[PDB]
């Protein structure tokens, strides 16, 4: 009774027993430890897009959000999800370009809404109507990005070190 939609999670068994049936919207669910699929967007190595504007509505300060960010499908395949998402914005397809799981931000070092991953994608494309995770942030660039996060934007201390190790160095 019905088909497709803009999202859905489906809870079966194991073999095609839909235990049940759980919506993205639907506040049924706790939203805290869910699976989400996060990923950072750079490119022309030098074109780093990441969420710049400080949340003045909300109450609570962060470290620093990813480029794109979407939820999970039923959730047991995070390349069919993040897939999708990669070939809805660009038609990219994440099997065009490259892409590597760069981490995975949820125990608390990063601090978000639920369990995501973290993935590097080397491409150039615009979000989507998304402003619960990201609306999507700015295309900034490698001396304003460390010199953004190491200004003020809680993404200093071991945090940046971290970052400017990773990427700067290759330790």
């Amino acid at each position: 009774m019905g088909g497709v939609s803009d999202e859905r999670l489906d809870l079966v068994n194991e073999r095609d027993e839909v235990v049940g049936q759980i919506l993205r919207t639907d506040p049924a669910l706790r939203w805290e430890r869910v699976r989400v699929v996060n990923a950072f967007l750079r490119n022309s190595q030098g074109q780093l897009w990441i969420p710049r504007r400080s949340p003045s509505k909300s109450l609570f300060p962060n470290a620093l959000d990813v480029s794109v960010g979407g939820a999970v499908q039923s959730g047991e395949t995070y390349e069919e999800a993040f897939r999708r998402e990669a070939r809805e914005e660009l038609n990219v397809e994440i099997d065009a370009l490259s892409w590597r799981p760069l981490a995975s931000f949820s125990p608390f070092q990063t601090t978000l809404s639920s369990f995501m991953c973290v993935y590097e994608l080397r491409s150039d494309a615009t979000p989507i109507f998304n402003p619960n995770d990201i609306s999507g942030g700015e295309w900034l660039t490698p001396e304003h990005l460390l010199a953004r996060i190491a200004a003020g934007e809680a993404a200093k201390g071991d945090l940046a070190e971290l970052v400017r190790r990773c990427y700067r160095e290759e330790e």
